[PDB]
């Protein structure tokens, strides 16, 4: 009956399927054209649905007809929302995608502005023990670092069958983010963040920022096509490489399907080697395909 | 209380604001975002309202977001819709705009697929008598000649003073297309008709296509930041410079604005020369500015 919380963005994407990259200051159809639910939590809730997990978002909409998408969206994949923080006026904001057919590449037009973010305040009035999992998308640091902090105070007085864990993403390389390394028992951090801070492999990633995170947390370092690492408290360098599809035609989403994947099958037990392995094969999978329905 | 009636395509245009092209395989934000009502047909319908002329527009809808945005907007600016077909199902267009700030240039990516177009039989329905001009935007030639001869049988019958205007546009290079151009009293011929059929400037355009249009009708070819041109049945090559605006921010839109103006301006009982001139006026108004609101 528990469910998996996912905190962070969402966006609808419009995304453009192409055989050639547009070129500037002229007119072509595409191969095809489609309005997707976006943003990495609310992807990564998306692909935990699918996966057969009960899961929840929190997150910013505002009133309008991209809000109007998503929220069906969500309900069509059986998200709850009930969380959502509704701004009183704003643009939900929206991202114009650009995926290559032939060569496999992803261009993303982000919005210009983001509706504020989820507070602290909003997520104090989140009924805790409905949740075995909160996965938080670092964005607005400052802010979830008190959400980290109130689930640390929750989980001190539950006994361990009761208490929620914890992950968070640190995928942008935002010198405010790096608060979030000390929280929660799983932390993702991206390639763009590694290198960063000065990291040009998923190797040297985990031994040069182990030591930020939490006592006893994991590190998990995802490497595009190179497949993911991991480094827990027992010290072991994990490692599964990427399982590619025959073609790449859509990677929009893969780390938001890795996450979910790690997440679900840490949540159902199984050993950090075995959720890396399955987080980059629902990956993988997914980059060979459009959207997240046929990973199934 | 007559009206102007306009009979093409309307999509929903998501404009990204860029101030460079964006690099493939890339993520970054844009300037701004919008949604924005489009389609010639309906471009024109926009421009003709905000000159203060009533309109309506017929073209096709199926039911979704997309339409109801586009339904919306069409009731915030006047323009009637009580003709549009709707269809059972399918997608309404939608293209991907770029609009690079700083060079002006303008990168549609279409929808890969259109609803069916207004059909004769949709057309049959419609009452003449409500409209004083009619300007259809070509796209299905055989459905078409049968709306433009249905309107040459029905002014067949009237008095001089209620005869209804026609105009037409020839903008796709499609060979279906040019029966059209012996249809109307005003035909707007682009230049990328003029240049597949052999001619590399206005004025030749004119000359050598001006057999093809009816009897008495009036031939208008604009050439983009060069002006534009008419030839008419008196004999003379008019011709009217382009109007640019200090810095070309925008262009989406600037024929169906220029369309729309010279329909203005001949509706209101002014010559060709000068209804060229406005229309340029117009439209290198509109080149400056985001949208078509700001012509005013
Ligand atoms: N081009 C690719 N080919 C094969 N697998 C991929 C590819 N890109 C990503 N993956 C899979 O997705 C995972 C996450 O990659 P990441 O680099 O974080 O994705 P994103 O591009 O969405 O940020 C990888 O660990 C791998 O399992
Ligand atoms: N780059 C530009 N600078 C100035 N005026 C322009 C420009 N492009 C178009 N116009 C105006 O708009 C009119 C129509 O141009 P056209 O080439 O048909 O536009 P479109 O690009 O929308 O097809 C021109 O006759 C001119 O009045
Ligand atoms: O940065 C936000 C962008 O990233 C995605 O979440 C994919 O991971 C897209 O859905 C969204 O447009
Ligand atoms: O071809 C259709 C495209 O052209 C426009 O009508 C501009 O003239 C756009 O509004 C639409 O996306």
């Amino acid at each position: 009956e528990k469910q998996i919380l996912c905190v962070g963005l969402v966006v609808l994407d419009i995304i453009n399927v192409v055989d050639k990259y547009p070129e500037e200051d002229t007119d072509r159809r595409c191969l095809s054209q489609r309005w997707q639910r976006g943003g990495n939590a609310s992807n990564s809730c998306t692909v935990l649905s699918l996966l057969g997990a009960r899961c929840a978002f929190m997150g910013s909409l505002a009133p309008g007809h991209v809000a109007d998408f998503l929220v069906a969206d969500f309900r069509q994949r059986g998200v709850d929302v009930s969380q959502v923080t509704w701004q009183s006026q704003g643009d939900t904001p929206c991202s114009c995608c650009i995926v290559n057919n032939s060569n496999g590449s992803r261009t993303i037009i982000l919005y210009d502005t983001n509706l504020p973010d989820v507070s602290a305040k909003d997520f104090e009035k989140v009924d805790l023990t409905r949740f075995k999992w909160i996965h938080i998308e670092g964005r607005n640091a400052s802010e979830q670092v008190k959400m980290l902090q109130r689930i640390e105070e929750h989980n001190a007085k539950q006994p361990l069958p009761q208490k929620v864990r914890v992950s968070v993403e640190i995928e942008k390389p935002r010198e405010e983010l790096f608060q979030l390394f000390s929280y929660g028992e799983v932390v993702f951090v991206s390639k763009d963040v590694a290198k960063h801070l000065g990291f040009q492999s998923a190797v040297e990633a985990l031994r040069g920022l182990y030591s930020r995170v939490k006592k006893g947390a994991t590190l998990v370092c995802a490497w595009a096509e190179e497949g993911a690492d991991a480094l827990g408290p027992d010290g072991q360098l994990l490692h599964s490489d990427a399982f590619p599809p025959p073609r790449v035609v859509d990677t929009l989403g893969a780390g938001d399907t890795f996450n979910a994947s790690v997440i679900f099958s840490l949540s159902k037990g199984n050993s950090m080697q075995e959720a890396l392995r399955f987080g980059c094969q629902v990956a993988g999978k997914k980059c060979g395909l459009q959207g997240f329905d046929g990973i199934v």
